[PDB]
Formats: C-alpha cells, structure tokens, sequence
C-alpha cells in the first residue's frame, strides 16, 4: 500500500486524529495543516523548521522538544512504530498544506 495511504491509515488507527486536526483548527494539539516546512517555535524559546527529521524526532522521541504554548503530552507509546510507520505518517503529514 503507497505511503500516504497507509498514512491516512495510521492518522486514525493510531489516535493522530485526537489531538491533532488536518483543517488548521487546534485541539489538544497543533493542527497539521501547514505544518511541513512550517517555522516551529519551542518552550525554551529556540525555533527549527519543521522538515522530516524533525517531524521523525516528534513522534519517536515524544516529549524530547515541545512547542510553545501546548501541554507536554504526545504519547510514549509513538517509540514503538516501524520505520514504514513512521514513513507513512510523514507522507501523510507533508500534503497536509
Ligand atoms: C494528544 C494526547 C496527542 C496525540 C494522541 C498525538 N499527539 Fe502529537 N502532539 C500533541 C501535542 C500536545 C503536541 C505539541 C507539544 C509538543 O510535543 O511539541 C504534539 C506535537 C506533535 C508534532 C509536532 C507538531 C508541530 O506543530 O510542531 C508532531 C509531528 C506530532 N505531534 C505527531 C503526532 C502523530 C503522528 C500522532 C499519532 C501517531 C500524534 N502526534 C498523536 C498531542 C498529541
């Protein structure tokens, strides 16, 4: 199955959509509409583009940099997804914009 589709996939089964909204609205979490190649800002202050390392940092090292101005809450349980995974929560992530 092609990577973004299995992605839509995860978005869902994996509970993304909970906290995370692809039409720019905020819930628990920021929206991924836009956020690929977005400027993203930290609680401590420091900036970083968000591009695929980035988005692969949040997801399997949750906790490890939080934006400004939400709760420290993505899951632990993200560290245990394959590297297909993660691929595919990616390719879904980018053409939200
Ligand atoms: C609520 C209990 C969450 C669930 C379920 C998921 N995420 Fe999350 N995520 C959440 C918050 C509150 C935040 C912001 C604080 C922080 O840790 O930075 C995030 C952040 C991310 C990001 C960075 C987003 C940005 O705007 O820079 C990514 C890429 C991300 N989250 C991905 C993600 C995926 C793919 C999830 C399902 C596997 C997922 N999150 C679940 C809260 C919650």
């Amino acid at each position: 199955m092609p990577l973004a589709e299995l992605g839509a996939r995860l978005y869902r089964e994996k509970a993304c959509f909970s906290c995370h909204s692809i039409d720019g609205s905020r819930l628990v979490g920021p929206s991924f509409k836009g956020l690929y190649g977005s400027t993203r800002t930290f609680e401590d202050g420091t900036t970083a583009v968000a591009d695929e390392n980035y988005l692969r940092e949040s997801i399997l090292q949750p906790g490890a940099k939080v934006v400004q101005g939400y709760p420290n809450v993505m899951p632990a349980s993200y560290a245990s997804l394959s590297e297909r995974e993660v691929a595919a929560l990616i390719e879904f992530i980018k053409q939200q914009q």
